[PDB]
């Protein structure tokens, strides 16, 4: 990692090497107050233009349950790429701690994760690049959740459609929502669907139940029947046959209780200014990009 830089405007708070992020570090945003995790790129190395496409692709993204890119800084020896740090953990390490979630409160991470999956396919050209298997939560003691987009370890097959391992060409969006599905089962069960109950990773049984779409509801975990209703429009193999996103916005269970603020960062508890962050013109970052090909 190169040496700390613009401690002027960001205090070092730690360098990591494990997680979402990767190699990062972890700093703090003096003005904004906002933790941030910084990646860093050799100059004129990987300076091609997939990253070029990522930074730009990404930055448009403004939603407050998707990781924000913030800007991009030169050093003399990187390219500094920051963002937005979720440091609550994972999901999946939540549902762990708790065992599984109350209906109420798998409820309340849904919304959210769907309010995040719909932004995310009305923003993205081309599709299918959603880990839901790693969603994060940021710090705050009412835990948003956090969609990682990015990529500057692999887990569950569980998460994956039947048509994507089957089929040649498939819808992304389709897909997704089964992996949303997966989600909502583990937050309520406390475990994965298809996978065998527990102790056996058994990823040729695995892949079996899934293609067969075989999932049960253990009996001790009560559900109301419109989220069982709900899983049973998810879980559906044939893709044509799947609820879309938009059907899922209009579903009873959704509904229930769905808060207002669902898209807005700035709320009547939480804190957020646009204007705090360091909002750089796309030619501003551009500039710094192409700067960059200069080792």
């Amino acid at each position: 990692l190169p040496i700390m830089h613009d401690s002027d405007r960001y205090e070092l708070v730690k360098d990591i090497g494990s997680g979402n992020f990767g190699v990062a570090r972890l700093m703090r945003d003096k003005q904004s107050n906002e933790l941030v995790a910084v990646k860093y790129i050799e100059r004129g190395e990987k300076i091609a233009a997939n990253v070029k496409r990522e930074i730009i692709n990404h930055r448009s993204l403004r939603h407050p349950n998707i990781v924000r890119f913030k800007e991009v800084i030169l050093t003399p020896t990187h390219l500094a790429i920051v963002m937005e740090y979720a440091s609550g953990g994972e999901l999946f390490e939540r549902i762990c701690n708790a065992g599984r979630f109350s209906e109420d409160e798998a409820r309340f991470f849904f919304q959210q994760l769907i309010s995040g999956v719909s932004y995310c396919h009305a923003m993205q050209v081309c599709h299918r690049d959603l880990k839901l298997e790693n969603t994060l939560l940021d710090g705050s003691p009412a835990p948003r959740l956090k969609i990682c987009d990015f990529g500057y370890t692999v887990g569950t097959p569980a998460y994956i459609a039947p048509e994507v391992l089957l089929k040649k060409e498939y819808d992304g969006k389709v897909a997704d929502v089964w992996s949303c599905g997966v989600t909502l089962y583990v937050m309520l069960v406390g475990a994965y669907p298809f996978e065998d109950p527990e102790e056996p990773k058994n990823f040729r049984k695995t892949i079996h139940r899934i293609l067969n779409v075989q999932y049960a509801i253990p009996d001790y975990v009560h559900i109301s029947p419109e989220c069982r209703h709900l899983i049973s429009r998810i879980f559906v193999a044939d893709p044509a046959k799947r609820i879309s996103i938009p059907e899922i916005r209009n579903h009873e269970w959704f509904l229930k209780n769905l808060p207002a603020d669902l898209m807005n960062d700035n709320t009547m508890t939480t804190q957020f200014d646009e204007s705090d962050q360091p909002g750089q013109s796309i030619e501003e970052i551009m500039q710094i990009i192409a700067e960059a090909t200069v080792p």
